[PDB]
């Protein structure tokens, strides 16, 4: 488990302490998280935990969408798509309108009774330690403050030291936006209370957080609600916090209990002992990958200079620490067991967040586990599949109530209690694609992993997604397929004053690609002979790829991407094939790919965080990494990365962090088809360089290093053996390995060889 | 009643919210205070009154003080220093050997719902409507919140603003390092308990802290211990506070039925109606004033910049703005009725502050008061006569009880207690001068003012202090003149191993001046023995010149071989200033060594050393050195981002020194003259000065351009004969009642107008 790079490369430091949130650094063990602010005599710890949403179980199925949903589809096929829209909103959309919001714990207050003389200022977020250390110099003392969060202990460690005796004084207490009542004595101090109503529903959850001393010297008393210590040696504060949620229709859980349960556990252990445990748990994870994109005096600099300063092309290292800072908040928003990585991961103060902070599977959660798989985290995904299989009970429903069919729907949005209906707007939501986009990520743990259990055990869902649509797709009266109706392309107008339609692309490709993946599991797992005969019969049918007058690929299934509204669009939704899906690639197809690329020219570079993050993707597939550098110029920018390096919609969307690392991952190593493509987008600005322990498909890991713009060296390291096939600037090279061995290659006279 | 300068040239401003107490901005009315930090989601506003110290009433006095007293004092003039000061200490010094400290009162938690894409921030406090306002752009909304302190409705007011409807949503919560209970309602807040105990004296104080909401719309609940506001169009909240305090031996006020009395009469009023009473109120005091230094671009800088970059010489309106500061802290921190202001102000955050935050008048509370008179805020001298009066009742137990003589005597430090006996240390402290100096300033009110009604009110007083002198002052056996013993300079150690001797300079010059005014109110009011005051002031030590032509610090010529050449205290320069006991027309051979000295000593020295410094070059007539000196003390080195002066730490003396020295540059006022410009520096050559206050009942206005006088306005109040002195040209005029007369230059001669 050795480093993946130097100390300093790893850490995002500051000169001074956080004025707003997005300064703020945070820490968290994938269900407890914490942002650091840094004060110097008065600090603020703002806590969640990931099961804490607003609201309890419910039911916003209409009981009216059955009933108008022939006249909605019969309106579509007659091109009046307006009256469609005003009707499904009346009647097909949820009720109430809105799901659930992520809402925060509360907020730690440590404040000092003096500060006096302070020099030497620096706070600092250790990514190889999960650590936030705040450091300054007071008189002749060195005073320090660590917090972390431990995924063995499930606890906040909250550690106040100073290098001279008796230098701790302060009071500690709880303050938070929800209702409750603290409890405050010497010993501890406990918040308890329910959570709020959101949009009709009335809240049914109870939480608790509690706060533990261990006082080396001074005094510990208690003052009103607060804890007292004066002139104390080292104080070391343990936090626990817990809902009583257990399922999307059961909360009957103790979070009394099990936080106490926690407390009395850890409190049995030393911090060196507890610091060694979160080290190591931590560590096994994070170390996973290392990265090394070059070297500069930037790195010197604090973290919010080089934010402002990366377009000077003066400071390479700061993207590859853009791409472990991914990797860290998925570890620290998304372990097993836990909740999935939400738009704000876990981390949010707000009552009322953007969008609610929930899941919105029209690409924001994709965009979240993008990264796992080739950068080793595959054990992140445990939540979402654990989510899915929720999905496959509430879609179930939502699919007989609103569709009067078989399988299970989702549609571009779901919360803590699971709903699957469409909800907010018609023109937004009416889009029964959200489970065949997030079941991708459950085929490459398939394709990745190549565990035939693990196929076992996630291929009903797969066909309960393929009987919905069997169900659902109906002859085009216009086309002639078998398309969707209703849905639509997210987010995007068409030309015809709505964004409901029949059969956007989108759709056409993501139920080639579940399609293809229903037979593929039926042949390989011996089942469903019949019916996945039937599939492919189905698939042939549907919306073909098509290319427009402009060269480009089409929305649509008519040419209308030229007269569209908004023709740079911040969706890229009929670009799916092109990226996350390899359905359409330079190599196989080689007209739709270009297609594709013009299509992609005419949208434009500019857009959201994740918008971004998409498009920086997209141009790694087209193996163009000078447009792919571009594009993360504009994401590591003061107008898209806040000084915490948080992503920025704006506001805040964890979505870019994530598919930033994706991207930067798919610049310097792809995955697809039968082959493993090295440096396909390396730029200019990355001449020299090192990569290690990223996955690939078929069970295999692989090591890159080059220089001088080329390619020096890779190692390919197979689990359990197999073919492989290595391609390098158009060479190719068909290896074979055996189990557990490693094949080195690299360029003889500018000829791919081992 | 016109604006004194341009709104923005009088205003502290910066980009960014405060990370550290001593860049959070104050406001006051006298006796409640508030440090605003500026926080944009999260906001403090630490909270002070200024009756809140620890303790209580109690007697400090040693038993064992009188039966040792003959021998410390024998063994003083037996050259036996360093053992009359260690049997002082262990008989002499009082009991607990520390007074009491001034203490926090709390924090105004403001913690907002949303901070959303935040832009254009600016934190700023406006010296001419003592407001501390916030502004900050979110999304499309402007977002403001304003803090002052009313001195006539005796409230904290904070406004908290939103152009867009139901933009105010946030929690309000007290937090305190005080004990007591907070109790919650729809209503509002209370926050009432006891103080604690320091150095064994108990807390015998209660205080009362309340908190009255006014909600605009939106929605106003209680959660907890903090009140609940949703979605409000506008919030006003209404804060009061008070303690039991009634003098320094009377604790039975009722702070719980103050603030409610006070929170309920202001509620009746309108914001516009607070607002409009609270400016008139300030701006009727701070008016009175105008500076005008020069001007640059530098004005358009935050202030934390333009003091890292005053050095550079570009940003001559820097010092009008510290100057004004200095009149805008004694406005906030010393009203009639209220406490003096302390070594902080009004203004601490800390149980435990440096020194207590007390009352050290062995130079600290003097300079403090120095700027009141000629910057016109005579009214702000009430506190400290008070204080006065208390300090001759506490001091004639003292003076008995621990000397066994009449009188009233006051040593280096007090508290709110009223002590008036050395503590901490006889090394510091041993010393009977703190009345007397403390005195000087009601001298100064009553040639400033020439009310004789308030001569015969205070005449009680000096009569006091010179009987116990009177009774007290010994024939030293070396030297054959009239001393004090035991007594010390402040706080020098001498070449012998101690600090403690006999007959110090200061004390002479002290009593020169003590005993001059107690003869000439003699006179003034036909009363009184005056005989004998006047053959006990020929005894005293003489101002002598020593063998290095300096000034002498003590009785012998011991100056050249003090252990610590660069003394931050420079006490034997007392006569050059604040006294004119020595001046460059009168005494010139005198005023020739005390320049010496004051070289000898140096410039650098703490935030108040650096100011007295500037006070003594400037009546020596130099610019270029006061002006040097200034640049000490506004530095990065002396002055923090909130233009607080730094001992270190905070102490506020230095800005009301700072202030002084200043205005000492423009303005002389002493003798029977008026000096005018008479330490100009090169640095200021074109500006203006209007209001400044003289002796004798009069006013006068200033202007100078190209580095020489331009025109000068003499209002005389009631009449009477003046003399004007510029550049060593003098002119004699006579002013009838209400009559102002303008001067000017003619051929570089000093004519009337
Ligand atoms: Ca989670
Ligand atoms: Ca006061």
């Amino acid at each position: 488990l050795p480093p993946v790079a130097a100390a300093e490369a790893l850490q995002l430091w500051y000169r001074e302490p956080a004025n707003e949130w997005v300064e703020a650094l945070p820490v968290g063990n994938g269900r407890l998280g914490a942002m650091v602010w840094g004060g110097i005599a008065h600090e603020r710890l703002q806590l969640n935990e990931d099961t804490l949403y607003a609201g309890g179980p419910y039911d916003s199925t209409s009981p009216d969408a059955l009933a108008a949903l022939p006249q909605v589809r019969a309106l579509i096929f007659a091109g009046r798509y307006a009256e469609a829209e005003k009707l499904a909103d009346a009647k097909l959309l949820s009720r109430p309108l809105k799901q659930m919001p992520y809402q925060p714990l509360g907020d730690l207050l440590l404040d000092f009774d003096r500060a006096d003389g302070i020099s030497d200022y620096r706070r600092q977020l250790d990514l190889d330690t999960a650590v936030a250390t705040t450091t300054f110099r007071s008189g002749g003392a060195v005073h320090r403050r660590e917090v972390f969060v431990c995924a063995q202990a499930q606890c906040i460690v909250v550690r106040l030291s100073c290098d001279r005796p008796g230098g701790i004084s302060l009071r500690v207490g709880i303050d938070s936006p929800q209702t409750g009542e603290v409890t405050a004595e010497p010993g501890g101090l406990l918040f308890s209370g329910r959570n709020g109503s959101f949009a009709g529903i009335e809240g049914r959850l109870r939480f608790a957080l509690r706060v533990l001393p261990q006082v080396s010297g001074g005094k510990l008393s208690q003052v009103r609600d607060r804890l007292r210590i004066d002139a104390a040696d080292e104080v070391v504060l343990l936090l626990s916090a817990a809902t009583s949620y257990q399922r999307f229709d059961a909360v009957d859980g103790d979070p009394l209990a099990l936080t106490a349960a926690r407390l009395r556990k850890a409190a049995k252990l030393d911090f060196p002992a507890l610091l060694r445990a979160h080290l190591a748990d931590h560590q096994r994870l994070f170390r996973r990958v290392a990265i090394d994109l070059g070297s500069s005096e930037a790195v010197q600099l604090p973290t919010d200079e080089r934010v402002q300063r990366f377009a000077e092309g003066n400071d390479p290292a700061l993207a590859a620490l853009y791409h472990q800072y991914g990797r860290y908040l998925l570890i620290c928003s998304s372990r097993p067991g836990t909740q999935p990585a939400n738009l704000q991961g876990i981390w949010n103060d707000l009552m009322q967040p953007p969008w609610e902070s929930k899941y919105t599977i029209n690409i924001n959660t994709e965009m979240n586990y993008w990264p796992s798989e080739a950068n080793a985290l595959h054990e992140c995904v445990e939540p979402l599949e654990a989510m899915l299989f929720d999905l496959a009970q509430t879609g179930t429903h939502t699919a007989r109530a609103i569709y009067d069919a078989p399988g299970w729907v989702v549609h571009n949005n779901t919360d803590l209690w699971r709903q699957a209906g469409p909800i907010d707007g018609a023109q937004w939501s009416l889009w029964p694609m959200g489970g065949v986009w997030l079941l991708q990520q459950l085929w490459d743990r398939w394709d990745y992993g190549r565990d035939r259990a693990y196929l076992s055990k996630v291929y009903p869902l797969f066909k309960g997604a393929a009987e919905f649509f069997v169900a659902t797709l109906m002859r085009d009266p216009q086309t002639g397929a078998m398309v969707t109706n209703p849905s639509m392309s997210p987010e995007n107008q068409h030309p015809f004053g709505a964004a409901v339609c029949a059969g956007p692309s989108m759709d056409a490709q993501l139920l080639r690609d579940l399609f293809a993946q229903c037979i593929a599991m039926s042949k390989l797992l011996g089942i469903d002979a019949q019916l996945a005969q039937q599939l492919a019969a189905l698939r042939e049918q549907l919306p073909p790829n098509r290319i427009g007058k402009a060269g480009q690929l089409q929305e649509w299934q008519q040419d209308w991407d030229m007269q569209a509204p908004e023709i740079n669009h911040r969706h890229v939704s009929h670009l799916y094939a092109l990226h996350p899906s390899s359905q359409i690639n330079l190599r196989d197809t080689p007209e739709l790919a270009a297609a594709a690329r013009r299509s992609l020219e005419i949208r434009g570079d500019n857009a959201t965080g994740w918008g971004i993050g998409w498009r920086l993707n997209l141009w790694a597939r087209l193996a163009d990494g000078e447009h792919a550098y571009r594009i993360l110029q504009l994401l590591i920018s003061p107008e898209r990365t806040y000084p915490n390096l948080f992503d920025a919609h704006p506001p805040f969307q964890i979505d870019g962090n994530f598919g930033g690392t994706a991207g930067i991952t798919e610049m310097l190593l792809q995955s697809w088809g039968g082959s493993v493509f090295l440096l396909p987008a390396l730029p200019k600005a990355w001449p020299r360089g090192s990569v290690r322990g990223l996955r690939v498909r078929g069970g295999a890991s692989v090591d890159l290093e080059w220089e001088g713009g080329r390619l020096q060296q890779a190692r390919l390291h197979s689990d359990r053996g197999g073919r492989y096939q290595l391609s390098y600037a158009g060479q190719t090279l068909d290896l074979e390995l055996g189990a557990g061995r490693t094949q080195q290659v690299g360029l003889n006279n500018n000829r791919l060889v081992t």
